[PDB]
C-alpha cells in the first residue's frame, strides 16, 4: 500500500506499490 513504486503490497493500503507487502 501507501506509495513506493511497485512489486506488491496486497495489504497495508492497496495491492501493488509498497514492494515488501506489509499487513
Amino acid at each position: 500500500g501507501l506509495s513506493q513504486g511497485v512489486e506488491p503490497d496486497i495489504g497495508q493500503t492497496y495491492f501493488e506499490e509498497s514492494r515488501i507487502n506489509q499487513d
